[PDB]
């Protein structure tokens, strides 16, 4: 399974194993997750899959992500983010998800 | 899909080509239809090709290691760094066939 660090986020923090709620699960079986168990790093991996598949950071400036009218813009609350600010991308997936035991 | 670059001319990332076979096998494996692409629509696969394989070095996403893979194979290196935009298009523009 497909996996993502980050050198901006604490690594025990990237590890922890956690259960998306439904609409995060529904969008990372869309690009091939098969499980319901995931640590969050496992969880970035997939949200990079479809953030590229769906073609949403912006062509000029590759770096910013336009997710308003799509379910991540459901998600995360927001019209558009900065693929650089890693803290700001986990507050924005933390309300998506339960923490595993 | 469809990317684009600033270190390359952007009428030439619009470039229309016919990926020879190795390489648009390539491309097929990531969802590609057709036979002929700009330029553009070839790098979109490629680097959801690179990024679903997790090519990309851990630590230095910037490297990609395609040493033992097709895309080392077509690409003639071990490694590049995708910030050099003009090797990248030379390296893809040495595996096309004529329309
Ligand atoms: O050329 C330059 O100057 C810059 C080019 C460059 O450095 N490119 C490197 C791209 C590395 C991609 C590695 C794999 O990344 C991911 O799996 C990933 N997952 C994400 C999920 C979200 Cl919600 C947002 C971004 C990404 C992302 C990604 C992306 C990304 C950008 C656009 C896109 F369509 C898909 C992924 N770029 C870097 N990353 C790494 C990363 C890891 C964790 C966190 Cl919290 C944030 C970012
Ligand atoms: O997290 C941070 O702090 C910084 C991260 C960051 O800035 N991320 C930028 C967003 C990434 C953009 C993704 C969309 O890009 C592509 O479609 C793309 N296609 C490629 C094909 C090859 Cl052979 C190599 C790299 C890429 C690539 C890509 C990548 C990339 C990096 C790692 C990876 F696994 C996949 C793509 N990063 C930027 N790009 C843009 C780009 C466009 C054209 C050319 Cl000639 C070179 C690069």
């Amino acid at each position: 399974d497909g996996a993502v660090t980050t050198s901006q986020i604490p690594a025990s923090e990237q590890e922890t194993l956690v259960r998306p709620k439904p609409l995060l699960l529904k969008l990372l079986k869309s690009v091939g997750a098969q499980k319901d168990t995931y640590t969050m790093k496992e969880v970035l991996f997939y949200l990079g899959q479809y953030i590229m598949t769906k073609r949403l950071y912006d062509e000029k400036q590759q770096h910013i992500v336009y997710c308003s009218n799509d379910l991540l813009g459901d998600l995360f609350g927001v019209p558009s983010f900065s693929v650089k600010e890693h803290r700001k991308i986990y507050t924005m997936i933390y309300r998506n998800l339960v923490v595993v035991n």
